[PDB]
């Protein structure tokens, strides 16, 4: 029964998920003056040309676009990663207002939203096993600012009417996640966690330096979703972000 409200939100999560207070929790503030350039990091390899989207679901926390991860169709490798990580889903975190919504911050700056492309280490055979390993996941984080429309996001925005409430899903085939990427693959990377319960410390975070621009109308449509199920009182799905967690004993490395 975790959520983002006064009574079940991030300040409460540690009671059911004591790892909430652990040594590698996400997200974090990225202090751009403290992050060290690591000239030994490889270019990120994003290979999404055979990505097969299945469906889009409102899970009462965000909406997830799910992919067929039964072969190496859409993979992330290189950068800080050893081996091959398979895309399983993406989702976003967003605000009630354009001045908040992102989970990661950059020199304490909050973006309007953050996209998370979730990938799992193929050496662990399935997603559920991967989340129990310290190198099990690679999450590609992309900031969203409000400006010009992102044409490659509009197919997502258009289906949100059909999944307004918790538990609603829709067919979402032939969606090309390449249309969500900025021009530059320059990134920061650090070891961290899932930013929602169960907050497992299984994530290599790769956060892109260059945000994508979306329109105010595109972000407004995210804000019209519901955390509640059909027939329950309307709670708008806004402010579904975890605030920045203590960096503790961690170095953020820059690719640039
Ligand atoms: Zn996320």
């Amino acid at each position: 029964h975790w959520g983002y409200g006064k009574h079940n939100g991030p300040e409460h999560w540690h009671k059911d998920f004591p790892i909430a207070k652990g040594e590698r929790q996400s997200p974090v503030d990225i202090d751009t003056h403290t992050a060290k350039y690591d000239p030994s990091l490889k270019p990120l390899s994003v290979s999404y040309d055979q990505a097969t989207s299945l469906r889009i679901l409102n899970n009462g926390h965000a909406f997830n676009v799910e992919f067929d991860d039964s072969q190496d169709k859409a993979v992330l490798k290189g950068g800080p990663l050893d081996g091959t990580y398979r895309l399983i889903q993406f989702h976003f975190h967003w605000g009630s207002l354009d001045g908040q919504g992102s989970e990661h911050t950059v020199d304490k700056k909050k973006y309007a939203a953050e996209l998370h492309l979730v990938h799992w280490n193929t050496k662990y055979g399935d997603f559920g096993k991967a989340v129990q390993q310290p190198d099990g996941l690679a999450v590609l984080g992309i900031f969203l600012k409000v400006g010009s429309a992102k044409p490659g996001l509009q197919k997502v925005v258009d289906v949100l009417d059909s999944i307004k409430t918790k538990g609603k899903s829709a067919d979402f085939t032939n969606f090309d996640p390449r249309g969500l990427l900025p021009e530059s693959l320059d990134y920061w990377t650090y070891p961290g966690s899932l930013t929602t319960p169960p907050l497992l410390e299984c994530v290599t975070w790769i956060v892109l330096k260059e945000p994508i621009s979306v329109s105010s109308e595109q972000v407004l449509k995210f804000r019209k979703l519901n955390f509640n199920g059909e027939g329950e009182p309307e709670e708008l799905m806004v402010d579904n972000w975890r605030p920045a967690q203590p960096l503790k004993n961690r170095q953020i490395k820059a690719s640039f």
